[PDB]
């Protein structure tokens, strides 16, 4: 038993709910978030910028510090940071950005880093301004993360489309 709360059963371990991901960590405070994360770090709009703002930047401070000594992250690439006032942990997640013509293919591999954690609060990777149909997302992952994931959508509207074209 967890504290997920109102959340539609698509499969075995995958969960799915009209939520704004930021409201969803703050009460929740899940043991992980995941951030739909740039190879930079650089949490400037989408689900990065608003949980990035509702740290107060002190997502991007730590993340700053992990690229100046790490790098950049490789698409379908991760870490784990801390996950400030919303969850002990944000895994900074980086699915291709159609918008920057990157490998579709890659979004598996994106998904694969959700299975080292037992349980995570997360966007769909690759949707919203990443630029990827977020139908096929939510097929990837159902397809891809053995572990159990609780899926918030911001817009009303794609959610209902989510769950009603579902297979
Ligand atoms: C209230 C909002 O500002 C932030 N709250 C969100 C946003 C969100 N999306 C998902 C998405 C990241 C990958 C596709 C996105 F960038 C997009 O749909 O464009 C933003 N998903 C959950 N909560």
């Amino acid at each position: 038993v967890n504290s997920f709360s109102g959340y539609l059963k698509l499969t075995d371990n995958v969960y799915i709910k009209n939520a704004d991901i930021v409201e969803e960590a703050k009460k929740v405070k899940p043991t992980v978030v995941v951030n739909a994360a740039n190879v930079y770090l650089k949490h400037g709009g989408g689900v990065a910028g608003a949980l990035n703002k509702a740290t107060n930047n002190a997502m991007q401070v730590e993340s700053d510090d992990y690229i100046a000594t790490n790098g950049p992250l490789k698409v379908g690439g991760s870490c784990v940071l801390s996950g400030h006032n919303l969850a002990k942990h944000c895994l900074h997640v980086v699915g291709p950005n159609v918008n920057k013509g990157e490998d579709i293919q890659l979004l598996k591999s994106a998904y694969e880093n959700f299975n080292q954690h037992e349980v995570l609060l997360a966007p769909l990777l690759s949707a919203g301004i990443f630029g990827a149909d977020p139908i096929h997302s939510l097929r990837v992952c159902v397809d891809t993360v053995r572990t159990n994931v609780y899926l918030a959508v911001f817009d009303k509207n794609l959610y209902d489309k989510l769950v009603s074209s579902f297979l």
